C-alpha cells in the first residue's frame, strides 16, 4: 500500500514502486571526510532569509513541514556550487527513536540524532512541479542535529506540535524566523543527488552543512510524540522517519573547506 518507514512498507520496498530507488545519484549517502575533495573554486554559500514568510505547518505523515510563501523572492540561497537563485518553499527534519540515529546522512559513518532539510527551487523553472523534471531543479540545506543545548529558534516549532499531532492536521504558523535554526559556520560537502523520499526524484544538488546544531533532550522528545497515523487510527508514532544511506556510485563529494 502506500510507502512508510515500517517492516512492511519501509525503505528496503521502496523500488516496487519508484524503480529511480536504485538509480544512480540516490540520497542519503555516508560522507567520507577523508575521500572528499576540498574545491577551492567553490563559493560562500549566501543565505538571504531575512524577509521569509512562513504560512503553515503540517502533519503529512512521513513527518511535518513548515511551509513558506514562494510567490516572489522572499528566502533565498545563492553562491556555493548553485548557478541562479532557488526559493525557499519549506523544511522539515527526520529523526531516531534514540538519540543515536535519526539522521539520513552520516559522516564517517556516525549519525546524529536528527537532520534538517531546508528545500529550494531553482526560479529559472517558474514552479517546484516543473523543477523536480530537471537535474538542477532542487537545492537542499542539510543540518545535522545533536543532542546537547537547547537550541532557542527551534522552541516555538516544538510547542506548536501538539496541535499537529496526526496525519493531515495543519496550523497555521507565520512570522517564524529560519535564521535562527542555522550553526555559526556555513561550512559544506555538496554532491548531486535526489529526494530522500518518494518520487526519489534526482533533481537535488546536496549542501550538507559541517557544524550541527544542538538541541536539548527535551525538543527531541517531543518529535517522538508525533503520529504517522491520522486521528482515529490506531497510534503509530513518528520515529526513525529516516531512509538509510544509498550507495555513492560514480559521485564525487566536495568540500568548501579544507
Ligand atoms: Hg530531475
Ligand atoms: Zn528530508
Amino acid at each position: 500500500h502506500h510507502w512508510g518507514y515500517g517492516k512492511h512498507n519501509g525503505p528496503e520496498h521502496w523500488h516496487k514502486d519508484f524503480p529511480i530507488a536504485k538509480g544512480e545519484r540516490q540520497s542519503p549517502v555516508d560522507i567520507d571526510t577523508h575521500t572528499a575533495k576540498y574545491d577551492p573554486s567553490l563559493k560562500p554559500l549566501s543565505v538571504s532569509y531575512d524577509q521569509a514568510t512562513s504560512l503553515r505547518i503540517l502533519n503529512n505523515g512521513h513527518a511535518f513541514n513548515v511551509e513558506f510563501d514562494d510567490s516572489q523572492d522572499k528566502a533565498v540561497l545563492k553562491g556555493g556550487p548553485l548557478d541562479g537563485t532557488y526559493r525557499l518553499i519549506q523544511f522539515h527534519f527526520h529523526w531516531g527513536s534514540l538519540d543515536g540515529q535519526g539522521s539520513e546522512h552520516t559522516v564517517d559513518k556516525k549519525k546524529y540524532a536528527a537532520e534538517l532539510h531546508l528545500v529550494h527551487w531553482n526560479t529559472k523553472y517558474g514552479d517546484v512541479g516543473k523543477a523536480v523534471q530537471q537535474p538542477d531543479g532542487l537545492a537542499v540545506l542539510g543540518i545535522f542535529l545533536k543532542v546537547g543545548s537547547a537550541k532557542p529558534g527551534l522552541q516555538k516549532v516544538v510547542d506548536v506540535l501538539d496541535s499537529i499531532k496526526t496525519k493531515g492536521k495543519s496550523a497555521d504558523f507565520t512570522n517564524f524566523d529560519p535564521r535562527g535554526l542555522l550553526p555559526e559556520s556555513l561550512d559544506y560537502w555538496t554532491y548531486p543527488g535526489s529526494l530522500t523520499t518518494p518520487p526519489l526524484l534526482e533533481c537535488v544538488t546536496w549542501i550538507v552543512l559541517k557544524e550541527p546544531i544542538s538541541v536539548s533532550s527535551e525538543q527531541v522528545l517531543k518529535f517522538r510524540k508525533l503520529n504517522f497515523n491520522g486521528e482515529g487510527e490506531p497510534e503509530e508514532l513518528m520515529v526513525d522517519n529516516w531512509r538509510p544511506a544509498q550507495p555513492l556510485k560514480n559521485r564525487q563529494i566536495k568540500a568548501s573547506f579544507k
